[PDB]
């Protein structure tokens, strides 16, 4: 039963779109690519630290094995939508999407390509409202459920198609800035930790969310943490029983060797 480690790694999609390849790899390729093979390397040091039933249920954690870079917005026809679209929907006047709109969209969009992973996940830069700053699918153990780690089919049928829903997204702006690198790793961590099975943690177990002397709040605290307290990049006992179940049964489907 012990990690087996042929099945210890999420495989990713990263994508970039054309917002992100223009604010944040300041319009190159290079530049954008090196940011997020690094961030999700800083990522993977958390997961992989992460010993899920306290025991010796760690080493786990995720490696991209594809990057997919938009250079440009997204040709669309009146009516036509598409995640990489150069507006904003559904309020085209925003800086930004509907976040739970975007996420859907992309998961349209990327459909094909999220069927060949474990999970797909967008990295954008928009300044979505009241200082959101991404959103994910919440994973299970539950044989039938929707979300999350490994591609498991779902018929929509807004989308007139098959689509999985083992997707995510992370902006790198937040009222009107670029977000620090250290804040990019934490929401690209907690909006994985939702893919990979955990629920925000509950504000009244004072377990799972301490006071400031005790070290603050984890990385699933639903109000984004500034960082610098001792337990902000970590998760909580909470957010290891939820991705414990989660995993102990998704690795066997469909985690991977590293590549
Ligand atoms: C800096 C930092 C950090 C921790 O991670 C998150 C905290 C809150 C959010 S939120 O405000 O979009 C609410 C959660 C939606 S998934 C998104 C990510
Ligand atoms: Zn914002
Ligand atoms: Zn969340």
């Amino acid at each position: 039963a012990d990690p087996d480690p042929m099945k210890n790694t999420c495989k990713l999609l990263v994508v970039a779109d054309h917002r992100f390849y223009r604010y944040m790899g300041r319009g190159e390729e290079s530049t954008t690519t090196n940011y997020l093979i690094e961030l999700i390397d800083r990522v993977d040091d958390i997961y992989r630290n992460t010993a899920w039933d306290n025991a010796g249920f760690k080493g786990y954690g995720i490696q991209i094995e594809q990057i997919r870079i938009l250079k440009s917005p997204q040709e669309v026809k009146p009516g036509e939508k598409h995640y990489n679209m150069a507006k904003s929907y559904p309020n085209e006047e925003k800086d930004a999407w509907d976040v739970k709109m975007l996420l859907e969209q992309f998961s349209f969009d990327i459909a094909e390509e999220a069927s060949k992973v474990c999970l797909a996940h967008l990295f954008t830069y928009q300044d979505f409202d009241m200082g959101t700053l991404g959103l994910a699918y919440v994973g299970s153990p539950r044989a039938n459920s929707h979300g999350g780690v490994c591609p498991k089919a779902y018929y929509s049928p807004v989308g007139k198609k098959n689509i999985y829903l083992n997707s995510g997204l992370t902006s790198t702006k937040n009222y009107g800035k670029t977000i620090l690198t250290k804040e990019a790793d934490l929401v690209t961590t907690h909006e994985l930790g939702h893919n990979f099975g955990a629920e925000h943690d509950p504000d009244g177990l004072a377990e799972c969310a301490p006071n400031e002397d005790q070290g603050g709040k984890y990385v699933m605290y639903p109000i984004a943490v500034s960082g610098d307290h001792e337990n902000n990049k970590m998760f909580s006992q909470c957010s290891k029983q939820s991705i414990y179940k989660t995993i102990e049964s998704k690795a066997q489907e469909c985690f991977q060797e590293r590549s």
